[PDB]
């Protein structure tokens, strides 16, 4: 072993360090975001569903329980994305909103504690309102 | 050479080691578990439209065999995915598993004889389900 | 100098030596099979695709070439990995095969003219297989 | 196998023994009549724990014990 030899390969070894490490939260803040959309989406279909069907909208609840003539559950847990909590909570007149609250200890900090809302209005119109930051809120809501 | 020389070179051979290894069979354990995901979470698809078409339970099979009118394939092998083998198991009343179950020798030891359960109801409720470790198991899916 | 100081330094150069060298043309192999691999699966997507937009088979190629509305060019040149060409032979029925053949001069000997082939039969379905050493096959590729 | 004898090094023998459950070390050994009397008969061991810990520990004296060793 010679000291050039040592020396070569501690040249290498800082060569080999001092790559650059990009910024990759946005990119997990980005995927929560759509995978939360993408989760508390379809559940429009089911409450307007059970809107048009004469349901309550008092009726609509989240969870795996059969649904009844007269109650109508989503099919899945609250719990069942990781990333968050869904809740269901309609009235009885048709307007209500579907919300998905990103929990501290399952999700990254920037989208923690926010909550992306999927208002619908006593006429049957629906809109996506978001309150994380504008470059993470996924494209249709607005923030 | 001079002993000066190569005492430099025992030094720095001796500060070149000590560099700390940190864990990592927790990073293949997680990406294990997600691959195992991945692969079995297609398979959701296939029963639900086979099971909507009235398609027999028993007539879901696993294998490349070319589905007909009445029988349905995946398309995959069991051991397509080295990790482990899949297994799917309908009954006739749409109550069912999709089984991913790490087979020791082609998985790390964390996750080896591990099973990874995609369990669906009469009712149509799909929930997941797995023996692995609570650090190591997939979001979505329950331990 | 003393004849002491001298042998102390012989045998120290001695004793620096004799460092045993593991093995390591299997960590270049595998990490050249992960390579290949990752390379040619996305190119699962772009047959694929065309396929279910209607483009013929036989025109589903290989290139930067811009691909037009009746052309499908996968956007990387054969040679755009080093380590292999990369070849597109997709039939007009949709039976085909993705094959990365290593090549002599820039592989390492053990993978050396060794082919790793993504098969699609008619019937959609895919399949891998590399003519590799076992140890050196990566997952999900049979042998 | 890792590709060298177990007597690679003259200084003395090298032994792989790892578990089934990931939990194992790797010791080195020093073998009387290649090595000096100061290391002679010392182990050096590369204790892995069922969790992918690794430790190096060493029966050395204090002041021969490498950097990142503990004794």
């Amino acid at each position: 072993f010679t000291l050039i030899e040592l020396m070569i390969v501690v040249a290498i070894i800082g060569i080999l360090a001092a790559i650059a490490i990009p910024q990759y939260q946005n990119y997990v803040a980005r995927s929560e975001g759509a995978s939360a959309l993408a989760t508390i989406n379809p559940l429009k279909t089911t409450v307007e569903e059970s809107l048009s069907r004469g349901i309550a909208g008092s009726k609509i609840k989240i969870g795996t329980t059969a649904s009844t003539a007269t109650e109508t559950y989503v099919g899945v847990e609250p719990d069942a994305n990781k990333l968050g909590v869904i809740a269901v909570a309609i009235e009885d007149s048709g307007a209500g909103d579907i919300t998905f609250t990103f929990q501290t200890g399952t999700s990254s900090p920037k989208n923690a504690t926010k909550v992306i809302t999927l208002n619908r209005t006593a006429d049957g119109v629906w809109a996506c309102k978001s309150t994380q930051d504008p470059m993470f809120t996924p494209k249709g809501c607005d923030n």
